[PDB]
């Protein structure tokens, strides 16, 4: 009895490696070369992997998991009983796979065109406009044009997508697809836990919001900024206003302490996409973690092709499920933002290598937020003045109190501003999936949450037919988002624990873990667990306790909260908005 179950998981592991490796290859070939032919092969391989999933999932459901004694085999079999989309009848499976392909292709080939003029892609053209333009109407053209072209074009697919992903979820024992996504955390209290964490970050976010609102009022005019209202969503340096660091120049706390232009420094010094990934590789190995294999450098796509191919530029990391072939696909631009992205993606690669000897069913992060956090932890140290100076991208190490608050502001514009955005995306989607939001009010309810959580308003009133969520990659690509909220909380918990392991003393935000083998050992032991144990065990291995907690992020930013409160008080800001 226990014997049949052990044999079954062995057979599942062997066959899954082969099939998933074949699917990954077809998916890579489409993502890096969008054509009719690669689309057809991918859709065919979708059917092949579904046949495998159905065969083994059907067997798996004949085991009474309650009677199995070994907890690891119990855990694997329970997971294989979830067929995901392979539970759908053949006709609906074919339709679902085609919808997903059509949505991701539509997002990735959308362009915004001037009349009798040039046509702009999202990466790099519109991203660069949002990051560097300081003209209200040019920012508005890019913001509205992207939503008109990408968002509106996804709307025709989204209702049927919702119907089919929910149908598959119900066929696998869940009430809807949002329920199935939340289950990946194995935490019944998840929704309340995340709400409590969000509430703890409100002092910092509200004070940052009010300070940036005041600075935007100074630049864009009192007629365009309401000092007691939400901020127009096209003014924050980013297409989705999800990170705000590109408007640092407008909000510098201490302008008498100027910062080096890091992009021109990287360009002046001949940085390339390959250099950026080599620096990330060096940071990981400095911690005693694993180098990427030679195969990684031969097969990765680290810059946008120039030979005519259309590609999915959105950065991503790829496991080919054979323990040797790992790749990154990124349309890298030479700037500091993409250097952080490179570290993020290399953290995914590191996790793939650390758990490569587990059975494939357990080759995931402890929870999805853990997978997202590894690269970001290292990038916190990369971003310090100490490390950037060592890369020749900043002129000094910043001893002065002024430089210190400036640095904390630059970090807050990315890390704190992202908290409400990352919370709200799946608050919206969870309610779409549970039927609380219908196609009658997709967009209205999106903007209700953008207001409630982020304090943003659309610069142009939305109209029927708008589908602004469709203009954000993870929506048409059906990638869950709450992982990134979890990641941004726990990455500071990890930073704090690794800095302690490294012997750092003094303020947390001055810590740089480069070359700490003690810090690397903590990470490696946790990553090697994969998905074999409840995630609180990996949390306790890294941090010495088992909970998610905002206290580390609050500690990191404590000097900035103090500065922001004083600054906002003396200007008389009214925190929040109606
Ligand atoms: C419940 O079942 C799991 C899984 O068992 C494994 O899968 C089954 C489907 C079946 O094929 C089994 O035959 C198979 O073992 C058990 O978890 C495994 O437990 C073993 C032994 O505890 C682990 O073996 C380890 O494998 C490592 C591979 O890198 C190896 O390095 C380890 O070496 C350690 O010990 C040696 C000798 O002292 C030392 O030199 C090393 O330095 C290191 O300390 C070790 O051989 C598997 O990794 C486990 N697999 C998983 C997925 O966890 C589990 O034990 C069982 N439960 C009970 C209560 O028996
Ligand atoms: C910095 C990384 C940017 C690129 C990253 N790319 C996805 C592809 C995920 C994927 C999964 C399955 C199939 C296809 C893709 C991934 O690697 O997680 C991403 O999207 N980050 C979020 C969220 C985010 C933002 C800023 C950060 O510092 C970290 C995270 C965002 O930019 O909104
Ligand atoms: C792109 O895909 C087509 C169709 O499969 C193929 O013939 C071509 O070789 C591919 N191009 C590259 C550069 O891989
Ligand atoms: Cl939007
Ligand atoms: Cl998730
Ligand atoms: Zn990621």
């Amino acid at each position: 009895d226990e014997a049949e179950a052990s044999k079954f998981v062995e057979e599942y592991d062997r066959t899954s490696q082969v099939v998933w490796n074949e699917y990954a290859g077809a998916n890579w070939n489409y993502n890096t070369n969008i054509t009719t032919e690669t689309s057809k092969i991918l859709l065919q391989k979708n059917m092949q992997i579904a046949q495998h999933t159905l065969k083994y999932g059907t067997q798996a459901r004949k085991f009474d998991v309650n009677q199995l004694q070994n907890t690891t085999i119990k855990r694997i079999i329970k997971k294989v009983q979830d067929l995901e989309r392979a539970a759908l009848p053949a006709q609906e499976l074919e339709e679902y796979n085609k919808i997903l392909l059509d949505m991701e292709t539509t997002y990735s080939v959308a362009t915004v065109c001037h009349p009798q003029g040039s046509c702009l892609q999202l990466e790099p053209d519109l991203t660069n406009v949002m990051a560097t333009s300081r003209k209200y109407e040019d920012l508005l053209w890019a913001w509205e044009g992207w939503r008109d072209k990408a968002g509106r074009a996804i709307l025709q697919f989204y209702p049927k997508y919702v119907e089919l992903i929910n149908q598959a979820a119900r066929l696998n024992g869940y009430v809807d697809a949002g329920d199935s996504w939340r289950s990946m955390y194995e935490t019944p209290s998840l929704e309340q836990d995340l709400e409590r964490l969000f509430q703890e970050l409100q002092p910092l976010y509200l004070n940052l919001h009010a300070y940036v609102r005041r600075a935007l009022h100074r630049h864009y005019g009192a007629q365009h900024i309401n000092l007691e209202g939400p901020i127009p969503a096209h003014l924050l340096g980013n297409m989705w206003a999800q990170t705000w660091s590109n408007i640092y120049d407008l909000v510098v706390p201490f302008p008498s302490a100027p910062s080096m232009d890091t992009t021109e420094a990287m360009l002046k010094q001949g940085w390339t996409p390959r250099r950026m990934f080599k620096e990330a590789d060096d940071f990981f190995t400095s911690l005693g973690l694993l180098p990427v294999p030679p195969e990684f450098w031969q097969k990765s796509m680290l810059e946008k092709p120039t030979d005519g191919r259309e590609v999915v530029c959105h950065a991503s990391a790829w496991d080919f499920y054979n323990g040797k072939d790992f790749r990154i696909k990124q349309c890298t631009t030479v700037n500091l933002e993409d250097l952080v992205v490179a570290h993020h993606e290399m953290g995914h690669i590191q996790y793939f290598m650390q758990y490569k000897d587990l059975p494939v069913a357990l080759r995931e992060g402890a929870n999805p937020g853990f997978h997202e956090a590894i690269g970001d932890v290292l990038a916190l140290s990369v971003s310090t003045p100490k490390h950037l100076h060592s890369l020749n991208l900043l002129s000094s190490e910043g001893g002065s109190d002024e430089h210190d608050i400036n640095f904390l502001m630059k970090m807050a514009l990315d890390k704190i501003a992202f908290i409400p955005f990352s919370y709200l995306v799946d608050q919206w989607r969870w309610r779409v999936f549970d039927g609380s939001i219908t196609k009658e009010n997709y967009n209205q309810e999106w903007w209700s949450l953008r207001l409630k959580y982020q304090g943003l308003c659309p610069p142009v009133p939305r109209t029927q037919g708008d589908f602004d969520p469709g203009a954000k990659f993870h929506i048409p690509s059906s990638v869950p988002y709450i992982r990134y909220f979890v990641s941004f909380i726990i990455q500071f918990q990890f930073h704090e624990a690794l800095c302690q392991a490294a012997g750092h003393t003094g303020p947390l935000h001055k810590c740089d873990i480069y070359q700490s083998k003690e810090a690397g050992q903590r990470l490696a032991t946790a990553m090697k667990l994969g998905f074999s144990r409840p995630w609180p065990e990996a949390m306790q291995l890294i941090t010495g306790q088992p909970q998610m907690s905002a206290s580390a992020m609050l500690s990191y930013f404590k000097p900035l909260l103090d500065w922001l409160r004083t600054e906002n008080e003396l200007h008389g800001e009214k925190l929040g908005w109606p």
